[PDB]
């Protein structure tokens, strides 16, 4: 992930990407549940 500095740019952010790192491990031994989600996706088409 990346924080936004007070300089205007993007930067990569060891505190948020270590949960955003640790929710793909739990989503892969375990799974990720959306029951209760409402998507709209556009552009899915086949082979995509």
């Amino acid at each position: 992930l990346k924080k936004k500095l007070p300089s205007g740019e993007w930067v990569f952010d060891r505190d948020t990407s270590a949960l955003f790192l640790d929710g793909l491990q739990k989503g892969a031994v375990n799974g990720i549940s959306y029951k209760g989600k409402n998507v709209l996706i556009t552009g899915a088409g086949a082979g995509s």
